Parts: C-alpha cells; sequence; structure tokens
C-alpha cells in the first residue's frame, strides 16, 4: 500500500460480531466466519460500510445476511447492524451481493435472495428460489453537545420480481442481480442500477434498471452487454453512462450509452479491453469498483481491480487506476504484498481517499478499511500535471490561417513525449506510458538517434497485462517533428504502428529511402516511393488511422495512397507498439524526432494544420 497510507481490519473474520436476531426477537451477538462483498459510501457525512456477513463459511451458497457498520467520525468509531435478514427458509437461505445507491439521506440497497439452492445462480433450473430484493435505509444524523450521532433505520425489503420481464428480445429470463457495489444517481436525478441477468440456460448479461420516481417504479432499459458479461459497475461521464463489465475468461468489456441504457456502444476508443483478470487473461475475473470523483478541480474516474498474478480466485495485488477517459494512470497496489485481496470499494469524502476491500487467507475473508494518504497525494500530483499541460497547450496562440488561430488540440490528447528524457526512457509528459529508448542522444524536445537499433518503443500490446493504449487498434493520430540526418543505404523506418505477430508487420507507418523519397506503409500493401524530402530539413509527420483506414501526412498534406484500407476483417488489429526511428535487421535509422503526440481519435484536417502550424510552440 502507499508509504503513508494505512489500514485496519474493520470487519475481522472469526472475530467480529453482528447482532443476529433470532426467530422470536432475541438478538444475540454472533461470530462471523467471513465478511465478503464490501461497499463503503458517504450518506450525508456518516460513513456507511455494507457487506455479506457469511456466518458459517465463505461459500456463496451458505447462510448469509447483509451487515452494516456506519460512522459519524471518519472511522474513529463504528456501530454495527444487520441491514437485511434472510428468509431463514433453510440452512442456506441468504441475501447477498449488495449493489448500493445513495440519494440524499437515503440508502437504496439491492441484493439477491435465495432460499435453499446449493448450486450457483446461473445454473438454476428456473428462478423459483430467487428474488431480487430492494431495501431502503434513512440516515438520521442528529447530534448532541459537540458530538454528532446518527441512526439508520432499515425498512422491510421489497421484492422486485413482478417487474422483471420473462422475455428480453426473446431471451428467456431466469434471474437477476445488481452489479455489486456502488451504483449512482444520474445527473437527471435517476436512480440507476447496473444489473446482471442470467437467461434460462446460464448465459449471463448486463443491463441498466433505473428509476425516475425515486424507487417507486423500475424500468429495464433497451440495451445490453455481450453474453459473458457479469457484475457490471457504472458511473456517469459527460452525459453518458459508462458500464464496465466483469468478464470471466477474457478481457474486460466496456460500453457507453447516452440514453440511459436504451442503446449501448462498445467503448473501443477508450476503456474497453484495457483491463483484465490475469496476465494471460483466461482466469475467472473479479468484481471492480468504478467511481466518478472530482480531484483538484478535475473529474476523473477511479477503478480498482487485482492483478491476480497467482490466478484463479486468489486475486492478489489489488490496484488503483485513475483516468480522464483519455490518459490512464496506475496509482499502485492498495493491498499489502502478495496477500490475496478480492472485491474492493473506493470512497472520496471531504478530501480523503479510502478503501474497503477483501483480504483472503485460506478462504476465510476479512474487510480492511484503508486510508489512502499516499495514493491521494500521488493522485493530486498527476491531476495537477494534466490540468497544467492541457491548459498550457490550450493557451498557445497558434497562427492565423488565411481565410490567434484555432487552439492546439488537446481533446483526447492521450500522451506526449517531448523534452524530458535520458539514455533509456523518453518520459510521457502526461505521466502514464513512457517510451523505451536506445542508441539516443538528447536534442531540444526530443532525441537524435544514432546506432544499431537506435529508436524508441512506445509499448502498446507490449504494455502487457493492462493495455492502456488499447485504443490505437480502433483509431489513432500519431504526430511528430523530424529530420533525416543521414541517407539510408536503402529504405529505413521513421515512425509507425507495428503489428504483434511473426514477421515484421506494420499497421500504418512511414519510412524514407536512398533516393530521398518517402515510403508510407499502408497495412500489407507494398511501400512505393512518393515525393521528395531534403536531408536536414524539418518535417511534420502525422499518421492517421480510423475506420480500418490509414493516411500519412507530410507538412500538413497527405501523401499518395492515404485513405488506403489498412486492415481487413472484423477483428481489431493487435498493435504491438509505436516506433519512433528505428528501434532482426541491424536497423540504423539516422534521424532526429521531437515532440511526439498521441491521440485516441482521428484528428481532422484543420486539426492537423493547427499542429503543423504550431510545432515549434508545443514543446516542454
Ligand atoms: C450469486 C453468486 O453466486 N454470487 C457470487 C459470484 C457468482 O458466483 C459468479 O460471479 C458467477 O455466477 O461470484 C463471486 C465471486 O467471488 O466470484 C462472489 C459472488 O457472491
Ligand atoms: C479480535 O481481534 C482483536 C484485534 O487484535 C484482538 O484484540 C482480540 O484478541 C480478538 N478477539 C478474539 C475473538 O479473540
Ligand atoms: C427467543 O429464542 C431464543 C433462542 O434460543 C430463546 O432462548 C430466547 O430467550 C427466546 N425468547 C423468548 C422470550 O422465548
Ligand atoms: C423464500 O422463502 C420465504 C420464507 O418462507 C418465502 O416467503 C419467500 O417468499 C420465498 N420466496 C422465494 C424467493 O422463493
Ligand atoms: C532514465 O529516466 C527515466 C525517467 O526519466 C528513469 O525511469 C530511468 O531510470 C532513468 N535512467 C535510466 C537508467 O535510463
Ligand atoms: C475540426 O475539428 C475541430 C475540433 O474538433 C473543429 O474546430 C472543426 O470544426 C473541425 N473541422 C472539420 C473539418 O469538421
Amino acid at each position: 500500500l502507499a508509504p503513508g497510507s494505512s489500514r485496519v481490519e474493520l470487519f475481522k473474520r472469526k472475530n467480529s460480531t453482528v447482532p443476529f436476531e433470532e426467530s422470536n426477537g432475541t438478538i444475540r451477538e454472533r461470530v462471523v466466519h467471513s465478511f465478503r462483498i464490501p461497499t463503503i459510501v458517504n450518506v450525508d457525512g456518516v460513513m456507511v460500510a455494507t457487506a455479506d456477513a457469511r456466518y458459517e463459511t465463505s461459500f456463496d451458497n451458505s447462510f448469509i445476511e447483509t451487515a452494516v457498520k456506519y460512522s459519524v467520525d471518519d472511522g474513529a468509531t463504528w456501530n454495527t447492524q444487520i441491514a437485511i435478514k434472510n428468509s431463514r427458509a433453510s440452512s442456506v437461505s441468504r441475501v447477498m451481493d449488495a449493489t448500493v445507491i445513495v440519494k440524499g439521506n437515503k440508502l437504496y440497497i439491492l441484493v439477491g435472495s435465495f432460499n435453499k439452492t446449493r448450486n450457483s445462480w446461473t445454473q438454476h433450473r428456473d428462478g423459483s428460489d430467487w428474488e431480487p430484493l430492494l431495501v431502503v435505509g434513512e440516515v438520521t444524523k442528529s447530534a448532541a453537545n459537540g458530538k454528532t450521532t446518527a441512526t439508520i433505520s432499515w425498512g422491510k425489503p421489497v421484492s422486485l420480481k413482478p417487474l422483471f420481464p420473462a422475455e428480453f428480445d426473446g431471451i428467456l429470463t431466469k434471474e437477476f442481480v445488481g452489479g455489486v457495489g456502488a451504483a449512482i444517481v444520474g445527473s437527471n436525478g435517476n436512480l440507476v442500477y447496473p444489473v446482471q441477468i442470467a437467461d434460462m440456460g446460464g448465459r449471463v448479461f448486463t443491463k441498466i434498471m433505473y428509476s425516475e420516481d425515486d424507487g417507486n417504479t423500475w424500468k429495464f432499459a433497451e440495451g445490453r452487454s455481450k453474453f459473458g458479461c457479469s457484475e457490471p459497475a457504472v458511473l456517469e461521464w459527460e452525459g453518458k453512462l459508462i458500464i464496465n463489465n466483469r468478464v470471466d475468461g477474457n478481457r474486460r468489456l466496456v460500453y457507453e450509452s447516452s440514453d440511459m441504457g436504451k442503446t449501448w456502444v462498445e467503448a473501443l476508443g477508450t476503456l474497453s479491453h484495457v483491463w483484465t483478470n490475469s496476465p494471460t487473461s483466461n482466469q475467472q475475473d473479479c468484481q471492480s469498483s468504478f467511481v466518478a470523483v472530482t480531484i483538484e478541480g478535475k473529474r476523473v474516474m477511479l477503478f480498482t481491480h487485482p492483478l491476480n498474478l497467482k490466478g484463479r480466485w486468489m486475486r492478489d495485488r489489488l490496484h488503483l487506476w485513475m483516468t480522464d477517459n483519455q490518459r490512464i494512470f496506475d496509482v499502485g497496489q492498495i493491498s499489502i504484498g502478495d496477500e490475496n485481496s478480492g472485491y474492493s470499494s473506493v470512497l472520496y469524502k471531504d478530501d480523503k481517499l479510502y478503501s474497503l476491500h477483501e483480504i483472503n487467507t485460506n478462504d476465510v475473508y476479512s474487510l480492511v478499511f484503508v486510508r489512502f494518504i499516499g495514493e491521494l497525494q500521488l493522485m493530486k500530483s498527476v491531476v495537477r500535471t494534466w490540468k497544467e499541460e492541457d491548459n498550457h497547450l490550450a493557451s498557445i496562440c497558434t497562427p492565423v490561417v488565411p481565410a490567434c488561430g484555432a487552439a492546439v488540440p488537446t481533446a483526447g490528447l492521450v500522451g506526449f513525449l517531448s523534452h524530458s528524457a535520458n539514455g533509456s526512457v523518453w518520459e510521457d509528459v502526461y505521466r502514464c506510458v513512457d517510451a523505451n529508448v536506445a542508441n539516443a542522444e538528447r536534442v531540444p524536445n526530443g532525441l537524435k538517434f544514432n546506432g544499431v537499433g537506435g529508436g524508441a518503443v512506445w509499448p502498446v500490446a507490449r504494455q502487457g497485462q493492462t493495455r492502456r493504449y488499447q485504443f490505437a487498434n480502433y483509431r489513432f493520430t500519431l504526430v511528430a517533428t523530424v529530420t533525416i540526418d543521414e541517407l539510408p543505404k536503402g529504405t529505413s523506418p521513421l515512425l509507425g504502428a507495428g503489428l504483434e505477430g511473426p514477421g515484421d508487420a506494420k499497421l500504418l507507418g512511414l519510412s524514407y529511402d536512398k533516393n530521398r523519397q518517402w515510403r508510407p506503409l499502408y497495412g500489407a500493401a507494398p511501400a512505393s516511393p512518393t515525393g521528395s524530402w531534403e536531408l536536414h530539413k524539418k518535417y511534420h509527420v502525422v499518421l492517421t488511422m480510423a475506420d480500418r483506414q490509414g493516411s500519412v501526412y507530410v507538412d500538413g498534406q497527405p501523401l499518395a495512397g492515404s485513405g488506403n484500407t489498412v486492415v481487413r476483417g472484423a477483428t481489431l488489429p493487435d498493435i504491438s507498439h509505436f516506433y519512433i526511428g528505428g528501434p532482426g535487421a541491424p536497423t540504423d535509422s539516422r534521424v532526429t524526432v521531437t515532440n511526439i503526440v498521441l491521440y485516441n481519435r482521428r484528428l481532422n484536417s484543420s486539426e492537423i494544420r493547427t499542429l503543423f502550424l504550431s510545432q515549434d510552440m508545443i514543446g516542454t
């Protein structure tokens, strides 16, 4: 966990007590084997932590009730209750998997309820022992002489089953549950719940169940995920709802929707497929928290997920990520060493960052309450860097084009390599994904390469487990200022996006040859000379790839062949990295490149001219 940060075993396995109330009223303090499925929120000043209180064993299909522990002193002190009771219909009756919403001084909890099944939910024969329960709680935060206090009265639970269609587009429905963890209140005031639906047969999938009348009605919105998507999380971004899904056996799928879920678009230019369940991505996946907060004047999203280096359900190394839907920063591990963590929750309150997440030892589970001093600190530092640079760049008077000129483009400006560097790392100005460097010597705002393999590699698939530049495969705009320093024996590489796989494939890219012509590479079509360039002279290159199409620009003008289809078929390309210069063959590209900019969209033509018109102004 960050140096400075700390934690406390808030819901301690086999130690902590919950007031279990017997059939006939008596209430007894009772030990609880494992506490799993945490969520901690902030109802009007009073901290609320909800969880599965699994009395006898950690297994899903045993006896479970929803416990809370709220507080009015930022964790100094804590009270404990049992928010929802199970039916008590057998020795496995349970309510679980709370998905929580907070509006005003009310808490709307949504849990799955089962009576006697001993197998898990997707494999049930019908939905007859399952019920979707809605429960509301109200925080009453009265005080007393320099000492606030508070109560939470919980209401009888209400079943949502009569409002669940038997059919979705002809998909027979079996059962549903909320996504797990915190959901939200829409900026339009709706109560929105991401929910996971199992059909008759075990296919699972995701949807938005919302309320525009504070709890009284619920509507199942038109759109859905792909099959294999479960435990969705949700937040609102620039008028849109963004739904991050858990995906067993594959990479995490992300969808955006602008109509409260009526239509879903897969977020291929931003967050989809970036995150995953294990280095090899074929393991069971794991719940995540995905929360919109404002830090240092700026709205970012916050995302938690373990690396699972150990695999299966160990869920070691919980991580924390922060993104503005453009850049993605890895804050670090919020958990200690090789401990096995699990489902987590993050909460920003009165300028303090916190977490409530699982720890697992021999499958007996605890919930730790963590204080993110370190992380927050680091988080502000980079939000400061994003604002700081966005604004700078957005404040450069670029030249007026014969019709101050249009702004330097910063929207979806993902990364940028300028002046800061050394012999083996060109650093990202937006502090997220640096460049790996070789045989280079510094020049203002960039590197002059010279030597076998001199160039730089901006990891794309080579990034590894988490793939933060996953976007390039859908669209990108790669920009750079260059000169050719020495003529090439034949043809050498200048700037590109090269393909994972055997051989030496490139998606789109540009090279120069012995004749002083440019050789743009458009997918697998063979390079063919075009134009003229003059050693030493400064050129503005921009490579552009969208709609499976590519274009290359020199001096704001597109070279011949631009627009050529660059990849065939439905699968997205798997870009390995972007190359600057000439990072098998002993490639010695003798060039100097400076100020490389990266965008998650296809900049436009006037946008490209803005950059061409202002490249001697963007540098750090
Ligand atoms: C209803 C239920 O089974 N809940 C469990 C869920 C589910 O089992 C699985 O995601 C696929 O059905 O999994 C997990 C889990 O740590 O993986 C915890 C949940 O409590
Ligand atoms: C519960 O754990 C606490 C934390 O250290 C400790 O004080 C105490 O020994 C434990 N009580 C039990 C049930 O043994
Ligand atoms: C309620 O149930 C418990 C369970 O053993 C019993 O001992 C308790 O005193 C009961 N209360 C009454 C008044 O029966
Ligand atoms: C489950 O059991 C309870 C307790 O008797 C019953 O009233 C409830 O309605 C049952 N319904 C389901 C979800 O099968
Ligand atoms: C080079 O600089 C980067 C950050 O600028 C740093 O991570 C690296 O360790 C430095 N030194 C080496 C060995 O390249
Ligand atoms: C180019 O895009 C910029 C910003 O996204 C915008 O100002 C301008 O209207 C666009 N021009 C075209 C060609 O649509």
